[PDB]
């Protein structure tokens, strides 16, 4: 599905530089600015891009959803 499946951990907050917010567990960098829609990816976090920028979708090409975060929330 995606690149490498390359499952990283997403961070929620990229201060323009750092990152915070990362979950315990890693996801596919689609899935963390896709289903999981924080602010970087990756262990080295890398700024997530938002919708409709090309990137966004590059990621999610539905859109934010594809696997929404199971039994990751609600």
């Amino acid at each position: 599905s995606a690149q490498d499946l390359r499952m990283s951990y997403c961070y929620a907050k990229f201060e323009g530089g750092k990152c915070s917010s990362p979950k315990s567990r890693n996801h596919s960098k689609q899935e963390c600015c896709c289903a999981l829609k924080g602010e970087g990816w990756g262990d080295p976090c890398e700024l997530c891009p938002t919708e409709p920028d090309e990137a966004f979708r590059q990621i999610c090409p539905y859109g934010s959803g594809i696997i929404v975060g199971p039994d990751d929330s609600a």
